């Protein structure tokens, strides 16, 4: 009923009439106002995951990019995510790549995007934390964790000490942080995912993580692209196991363009979401839950637009997933839709809850 509106009417009609950007900028204004249904779906205990030192009420969250700068955190939970990821944020302003810098290829569920870090920057940031810090600390409680997602300035001459820098700012007001190392928009960034680059980096960032206060300490997670090698991978594994980061989002869009894009944007630059990334995203989680022997907990995100989606992941190593992409096609029932078939498809295959999929498929 409602799924089958947003999908084959509004969406069409939101998406025909405005250019992506534009029609991104209203759907988080809308979405900030709390201007949604509301959101009828009742979370299942099936549905509760305990991972990074947090309960997560289900596991569905919304991926970093869609509320770049957390202005929409709370309207975000209303439409029935799990837990809400902001950002990336840069530690100063900047204006990102010039427009166009977003592509719609609806013939292939997909996006291309090139911001390249648009941001506030971390002082705005932290102050729109600040606004509703004790809010956002009984959602946490009630199980509704809130993860700010760090980026690094165009200019900077330091990578490391812009990634610090977002650690001290917005450590303090995250439940978890994440390293994004895996940005394809921005000039050799992706080159910090290499070994000695990524030790020094993860180094650097967890001990400025260790130097917060205990109630104010996050868990810290590196965030990767789908297009490592296995080389990169095996390293990326070993230096996160060496230095204890609490776990990895995986993955990030693609800068590959695989065979069968229909859209006539897929040339355009920049990193590619959506339905075509799903299951390399999917083999991605699969080989670093083994590389890291199912120890370090996964967000696995990248194409997810049905419960299927979500459960292949999960059985593949995550223990929780995140969507975008699908909300530019399926519009905000798509969360509630993912939900209900996960824990059809949980009761289906013989799962008491989403914990006992994780990585199901290793065993
Ligand atoms: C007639 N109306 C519009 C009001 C009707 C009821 C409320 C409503 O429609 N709310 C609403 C909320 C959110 C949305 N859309 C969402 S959540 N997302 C997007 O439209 C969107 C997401 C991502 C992108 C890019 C940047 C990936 C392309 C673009 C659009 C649409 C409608
Ligand atoms: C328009 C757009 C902007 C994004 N911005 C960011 C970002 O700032 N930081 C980040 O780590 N990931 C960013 N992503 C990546 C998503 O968080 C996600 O990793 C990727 O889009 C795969 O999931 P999806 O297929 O469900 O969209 C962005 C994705 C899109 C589509
Ligand atoms: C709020 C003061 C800082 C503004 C700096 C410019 C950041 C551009 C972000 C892009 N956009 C507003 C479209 O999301
Ligand atoms: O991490 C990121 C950053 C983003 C951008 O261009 O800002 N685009 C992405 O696809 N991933
Ligand atoms: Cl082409």
């Amino acid at each position: 009923g409602d799924e089958r509106f947003y999908a084959e009417h509004l969406m069409p009609t939101l998406q025909g009439l405005l250019d992506p950007e534009s029609a991104h900028r209203l759907a988080v204004r809308f979405t900030s106002l709390g201007l949604l249904p509301r959101a009828r779906f009742q979370d299942s205990d099936m549905l509760e995951v305990r991972v990074l030192g947090h309960k997560f009420r289900n596991p569905v969250g919304i991926a970093a990019g869609f509320d770049k700068h957390g202005e929409a955190v709370d309207g975000l939970y209303k439409m029935g995510f799990g837990f809400v990821e902001i950002g990336s944020v840069t530690p100063k302003p900047q204006e990102g790549n010039p427009r166009p810098r977003v592509f719609r290829l609806p013939e292939d569920q997909a996006v291309i995007n090139r911001y390249g870090f648009n941001s506030h920057g971390l002082s705005v940031v932290e102050h729109r934390l600040r606004a509703r810090q004790q809010k956002q600390a009984k959602l946490t409680e009630d199980g509704l964790p809130l993860g700010v997602n760090l980026g690094k300035n165009k200019t900077s001459v330091d990578a490391a000490e812009d990634y610090a820098e977002g650690v001290r700012v917005l450590g303090p007001l995250a439940d978890y942080l994440v390293v994004n190392v895996s940005s394809p928009n921005t000039a050799g960034l992706r080159s910090l995912q290499g070994k000695a680059e990524l030790r020094r980096l993860l180094t650097k960032v967890l001990q400025e993580r260790d130097g917060l206060r205990r109630v104010h300490r996050p868990a810290v997670l590196v965030k990767i692209a789908p297009d490592l090698t296995s080389q990169d991978k095996e390293d990326i594994a070993s230096v996160v196991k060496e230095l204890g980061i609490d776990g990895l989002i995986v993955t990030n869009t693609t800068v590959s363009r695989p065979a069968g894009l229909q859209g006539a944007l897929r040339s355009e630059t920049g990193g590619l979401s959506g339905k075509p990334l799903r299951d390399l995203s999917t083999q991605t989680i699969r080989e670093m839950y083994a590389l890291t022997q199912g120890r370090v907990p996964i967000i696995g995100v990248g194409g997810v637009s049905s419960g299927q989606d979500a459960l292949e992941k999960i059985r593949a190593g995550a223990s929780l997933v995140q969507l975008y992409t699908a909300l530019t096609f399926w519009g905000p029932p798509v969360v509630g839709k993912v939900k209900r078939e996960l824990e059809a498809l949980l009761k289906e295959q013989g799962f008491g809850g989403v914990t006992d999929a994780i990585g199901a498929d290793h065993r």
